């Protein structure tokens, strides 16, 4: 009755997140799986939409302390050239893409002069004529002006937490409106925004509530929650969360507050195995699909390890198949925009 409920308009009050929240049995979490399935089939039917991830620049001036790539690690970095980013293109056309999302850190070689940046969004949308999502980072904003002029669709820049007293600690030095204030500078400019938050990184449920209802404030199109991998080299290496909030659960609570909105299953958690417990969790798109090939990275990396990455489009329709779903027309994906 949950998944019909919220189909109808009911919303979620607080004791239903804190419910939610504490589900602990495996029956309860079935129950609560299959009422975001009736929510995401009503509106998406078995139609799943599929989002390359180009991290084209994983130079960073910011000191996020979760984050590999944050400045203070000394690692291996890069930045696509030109000819990279159009052979990079080439791969991707036709090859049943949605949307492709632009990421770097805030690389300084692209802050110094954000016309670099914009050049490389007017590059892409000419090669690939396709939705294009960017993640720069806290790009000001005459270039978010720019960059939706050359193409760009969505802004991703994720909170990771609406707890004030958490997000000081993981996304160091940065301001907690300035990000705010982004997105809704972005969606004046006309793009759709995704936000986001970290599950797994010492969030309680209380802390978990406060960015839900601080998710909704803004409206944004498009809503996740990642599990936090802790990363070598980073202040945060050590961390255990000592928590029962995992991703799915919350996967499934944005899809019952966030009924006609994208969610997705990222591979870079779990990989395609991931993908299959993310989606029947009440996900519709899957990212971190990286292009056929690729020496690409993702940010979590859960595969770094790995002889063998398993990131291309062709597994992951493969993989939709056995599980009985298909990817959407791109009329459908083009309506959200
Ligand atoms: C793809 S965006 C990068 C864009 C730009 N540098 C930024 O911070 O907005 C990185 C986000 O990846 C996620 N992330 C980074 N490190 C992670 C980690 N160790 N585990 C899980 N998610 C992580 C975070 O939600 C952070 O918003
Ligand atoms: C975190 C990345 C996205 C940034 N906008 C990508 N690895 C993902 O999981 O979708
Ligand atoms: S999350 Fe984005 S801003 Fe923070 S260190 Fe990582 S790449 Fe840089």
């Amino acid at each position: 009755s949950l998944g019909d409920k919220v189909i109808e308009g009911y919303q979620l009050t607080d004791n239903d997140l804190r419910t939610l929240l504490s589900l602990e049995s495996k029956e309860g979490l079935e129950r609560l799986y299959s009422a975001a399935r009736k929510v995401r089939d009503h509106y998406f039917g078995n139609r799943v939409f599929l989002n390359c991830f180009i991290y084209f620049s994983t130079y960073c001036k910011n000191q996020c302390s979760f984050c590999y790539y944050n400045c203070r690690n000394e690692i291996n970095r890069y930045r696509l050239t030109m000819e990279e980013i159009k052979e990079t293109c080439k791969t991707l056309k036709g090859a049943g893409f949605h949307m492709v999302d632009l990421t770097m850190g805030e690389d300084p070689y692209y802050y110094e002069d954000p016309n670099r940046f914009v050049e490389l969004v007017q590059i892409v949308k000419e090669e690939l004529g396709l939705p294009i999502m960017i993640s720069p980072g806290l790009m000001d904003n005459a270039t978010l002006l720019k960059a939706r002029e050359k193409g760009a669709n969505f802004l991703a820049l994720y909170q990771e937490t609406y707890d004030t007293e958490l997000y000081r600690k993981l996304r160091v030095g940065q301001s907690f409106d300035g990000r705010v204030n982004a997105r809704r500078f972005a969606k004046q400019q006309g793009y759709c925004v995704e936000d986001g938050i970290l599950t797994g990184v010492g969030n309680d449920i209380e802390s978990t509530i406060l960015s839900l209802r601080g998710m909704s404030t803004n409206d944004p199109d498009m809503v996740r929650v990642m599990t936090f991998l802790p990363q070598e080299g980073t202040p945060l290496e050590g961390f255990r969360d000592k928590s029962n909030l995992s991703e799915l659960k919350i996967i499934s609570v944005l899809r019952l507050m966030f009924p006609k909105r994208l969610i997705p299953a990222s591979l870079d958690l779990e990989g395609i195995d991931g993908m299959v417990l993310r989606l029947n969790a009440g996900a519709n798109i899957v990212t971190s699909i990286l292009p056929p090939d690729s020496q690409l990275e993702g940010v979590a990396n859960y595969d770094r390890d790995l002889e063998e990455r398993d990131r291309d489009i062709k597994s992951v329709v493969r993989r939709l198949e056995i599980m009985g779903m298909k990817p959407a027309r791109q009329a459908d994906f083009e309506a959200v925009l």
